[PDB]
């Protein structure tokens, strides 16, 4: 059974990524199973919806009086060290938001850090079809 810890924000650094103080620690921590366009990309730079996905992000764990992260059940860190995790700001998820939103699409998925998958894949698909942002 995942579980939630309490963390406190630091700073938001992009629409997938965000640094929090956790278990006293401060650690950057990617969004599980969505990928959102980037200000900051390795590659192409700023890309479309890449601030628009980064300011909902930062709006939505700014303005929270609780943020929990909940890691999956497979590996807990990427190569680059960061936290993976589903990301709830007052017991919302913001994955699932910005899928919501059509501000992030759903992952390449790798087992088993896939908890989640189906719930934030029926999202997606009513973004779609409400062709919003991205999908418009």
């Amino acid at each position: 059974k995942l579980h939630k810890e309490p963390a406190t924000l630091i700073k938001a650094i992009d629409g997938d990524t965000v640094k929090l103080m956790y278990k006293g620690q401060p650690m950057t921590f990617r969004l599980l199973l969505v990928d959102t366009p980037e200000t900051k990309h390795p590659k192409k730079g700023v890309e479309k919806y890449g601030p628009e996905a980064s300011a909902f992000t930062k709006k939505m764990v700014e303005n929270a009086k609780k943020i929990e992260v909940e890691f999956d059940k497979g590996q807990r860190t990427d190569k680059y060290g960061r936290g993976l995790a589903y990301i709830y700001a007052d017991g919302k998820m913001v994955n699932e938001a910005l899928v919501r939103q059509g501000l992030a699409k759903v992952a390449y998925v790798y087992k088993p850090n896939n908890t989640h998958e189906q719930h934030l894949r029926k999202s997606e698909a009513q973004a779609k079809k409400e062709k919003l942002n991205i999908w418009s």
